[PDB]
């Protein structure tokens, strides 16, 4: 039973709502406590101090803080401003970091000690292109709500030039209701193949607008970059005929994860939901997915590296960690199967570019697979 | 201590900067173009840079003041992007086809 500790970090309610992230990753720390198969020796505990969004100064003391206590590696942010403070402490100081959000990649950032499980923009998008050619539209439209969506899609942006189509772009403006106007220029627009990169709270605050201005005929059809469309409230809408197509890593075909699943909805609403907001309550969602399998590759690694040791270091003793080299090394070469499917990293970039993806679409029922 | 500061020129080491000066109130001033993200509350920091918004907007006037009717915009990295996004949003309002490499 080798105790160790992982730093946990969480922009959150401030309040009194715990948020998802803090969950699946508790859910994660007992899920190795019950099953030993993994670290039958070892068990880890952990440390989660809590933060405020974009909000660096305060981000950078607490991670001195989970410093000073000493773990193996942190859980980083899940908002680049910050998160670059988390990054260039961590490299800085030797101990390996672990992403889950996309991150504004820096071109030239010579930090060696960072893995992303996220699904790296430019494979997905690939696969939106790939996915759009098969459809065989030509006025496409995207719409972002700020500026990292067209990041996202840059390998969209730059197809014209070697596939004939045509798109415009589209704001959604600050507020979310401000969205209606879009939706009449849109109209105006006449534009029925419109792929969007927005985050599925946004994707429903809009889609009441799109059914409100009875945009949702047979002919318009939305693909959705989002990966919770899952819990989509989508039980009205598959009804207007219309059209649309996602994809979702999150496997739900090995009966291991529906049960994880089902003792995540019990913790779940648990936590009070807002159903008054139209989703679909009960689903645990992509990230906390992510942060839950990343854990688990942490321990899938430490398992084979038991010369782990905690070095209580300070901020201020510039001298990295003893052991960043061969662990982060082990992470980087390490393969397992988590809530997402097939899992690894490239060691090319440091960086994942490589998953399986199931293709799914609105049938007449709801969400069902249309292929991989 | 410091009157006040100067910014450094990168984007993201900058934020870094910002922040702390608005730890502790100093005025901090920049020199070279970044991204802001619109989710940051913080009062204590001005570009003189020009941004890159309102270049965008000339930009366009000259583009119609030629009247063209194809172009071709290239960038460096996706940085880029950002920093022109409001002439990329050309094709609703005007008849503008352009590309990117
Ligand atoms: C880890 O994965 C990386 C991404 O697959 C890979 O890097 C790169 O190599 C692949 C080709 O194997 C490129 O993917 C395609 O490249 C062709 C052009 O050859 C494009 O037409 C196509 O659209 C697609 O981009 C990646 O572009 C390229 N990516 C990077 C980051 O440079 C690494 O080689 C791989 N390394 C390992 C094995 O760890
Ligand atoms: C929706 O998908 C079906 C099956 O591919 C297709 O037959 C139908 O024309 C599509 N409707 C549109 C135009 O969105």
């Amino acid at each position: 039973t080798h105790v160790l500790r992982f730093g946990g970090i969480f922009e959150y309610v401030e309040s009194g709502p715990m948020g998802a992230e803090e969950l699946a990753f508790r859910f994660a720390v007992n899920t190795i406590n019950r099953n030993r198969t993994l670290l039958p020796n070892t068990t880890l505990t952990y440390d989660t101090q809590k933060i405020n969004l974009y909000d660096s100064f305060e981000a950078s003391k607490k991670a001195c803080d989970q410093l000073s206590l000493g773990v193996a590696a942190i859980l980083g942010p899940s908002h680049s401003s910050s998160a670059n403070a988390v990054q260039s402490i961590c490299n800085a100081l030797g101990v390996p970091h672990i992403q889950t959000r996309w991150k504004h990649q820096v071109s030239d950032n010579k930090d060696s000690f960072y893995v992303s499980l996220y699904p790296d923009f430019s494979s997905l998008s690939r696969a939106i292109l790939d996915l759009v050619q098969f459809f065989k539209w030509k006025t496409v439209t995207v719409v972002y709500d700020d500026s990292t969506g067209l990041i996202r899609l840059q390998e969209l942006i730059k197809a014209p030039s070697r596939y004939n189509l045509r798109l415009k772009i589209r704001q959604l403006p600050a507020d979310t209701k401000d969205a209606k106007p879009l939706l009449k220029e849109m109209k105006r627009g006449k534009e029925f193949h419109v792929i969007f990169d927005c985050s599925h709270e946004m994707a429903a605050g809009i889609l009441k607008q799109a059914l409100a201005m009875g945009m949702m005929t047979e002919y318009y059809h939305y693909i959705f970059t989002t990966l919770d469309l899952f819990a989509l409230d989508v039980e009205p809408y598959r009804y207007s005929g219309v059209n649309m197509t996602g994809f979702r890593i999150l496997n739900t075909e090995n009966t291991q994860v529906s049960s994880i699943i089902e003792k995540w909805s019990m913790e779940r609403l648990q936590a009070p939901p807002k159903p008054d907001s139209g989703l679909l309550d009960g689903f645990m969602t992509t990230d906390a997915a992510l942060m839950y399998d990343a854990v688990h590759v942490v321990s899938v690694a430490v398992q084979q590296f038991p010369q782990m040791t905690v070095s209580s270091l300070q901020c201020n003793r510039h001298k990295p960690w003893r052991f960043g080299t061969r662990f982060m090394s082990l992470i980087k070469e390490a393969h397992w199967e988590g809530l997402t499917g097939r899992i690894t990293f490239n060691k090319t970039n440091g960086l994942r570019t490589d998953f399986d993806l199931d293709v799914i679409s609105l049938k007449e029922e709801g969400l069902e697979k249309i292929g991989t």
